[PDB]
């Protein structure tokens, strides 16, 4: 398939090169896979979710997205326009307020929940869980998100964008899940993101077009756009085969574009998501 004058980020991470617009990508598109979106939210009515969107979990008073924050971020993963893997199932857990921020006991309480409700989904290619979210580094954080991962999640987290090293965040600096660095549309480490040698892999997260509540669209940045890039590949990866959610994020770097970004630190990775999709 290819999707002409697609966001950039989706046409970077089907090219071997910068500066184009097509995305390209196999038709199944992730179809029998699970992307658990865990944020501010998601608008599931909106058009472009197709009826594949829907909310599953609040800690808050509402399920609503009242930010627009974890609908754009659902949006990069699997929204018919802008997402990668344009046939995944999203199920949202509202673990952030509308506000955009939530206690790191809520956020574990999210992450346990995701373990649990796989089990009551039907996802036969895979679950991955996309968390574009996180503070100060937290034993408890990460351990939740490394439970996560063991139960047979692919767990994709931002590394954080404060310019500096990963290991001071959680659940960025969790080793054995997946964390995503940002880079811009001329291949260049976004100016915020994160780095350090807990990074595993950078994605499209400068100036990011997605879905945003109201109906709307938007662009915005962050390694929380980088994320859900990788989430939706993995999806996409596993409904082909290719991988489980166990061995997606060394099958990602594996077959990553390797070696092309700039301003990337000594000792992080130079790695950029890449679906080797050949028609
Ligand atoms: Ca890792």
């Amino acid at each position: 398939a290819a999707q002409t004058n697609a966001p950039w980020g989706l046409a970077r991470i089907s090219s071997t090169s910068p500066g184009t617009s097509t995305y390209y990508y196999d038709e199944s598109a992730g179809q029998g896979s699970c992307v658990y979106v865990i944020d501010t939210g998601i608008e599931a009515s909106h058009p472009e979710f197709e009826g594949r969107a829907q909310m599953v979990k609040t800690y808050y008073y509402s399920s609503r997205d009242g930010n627009g924050h974890g609908t754009h971020c659902a949006g990069t993963v699997g929204s018919r326009t802008y997402g990668v893997a344009k046939k995944t199932q999203l199920f949202g857990v509202k673990v952030l307020d509308d506000n955009g921020s939530g206690q790191y006991s809520t956020i574990i309480a999210g992450m346990d929940f995701v373990a649990s409700d796989k089990n009551n989904r039907n996802c036969p290619k895979g679950v991955v869980a996309s968390l574009s979210l996180g503070g100060g580094y937290s034993s408890s954080v990460n351990s939740a998100a490394a439970r996560l991962q063991s139960s047979g999640v692919m767990v994709a987290v931002a590394a954080g964008n404060n310019n500096a090293d990963a290991r001071n965040y959680s659940p960025a600096s969790e080793p054995s899940v997946c964390t995503v660095g940002a880079s811009d549309r001329y291949d260049r480490r976004s100016s915020f993101s994160n780095y350090g040698s807990v990074l595993d892999i950078f994605g499209p997260g400068t100036d990011i077009l997605s879905t945003w509540i109201g109906g709307s669209t938007r662009s915005i940045s962050g390694t929380s756009m980088a994320t859900p890039h990788v989430a939706g590949l993995a999806a996409y990866l596993m409904t082909l085969g290719k991988t489980t959610a166990a061995s997606a994020c060394r099958y990602i770097a594996d077959t990553a574009n390797k070696g092309d970004l700039s301003n990337i630190p000594f000792g992080t990775v130079n790695l950029l998501a890449y679906n080797n999709y050949q028609a």
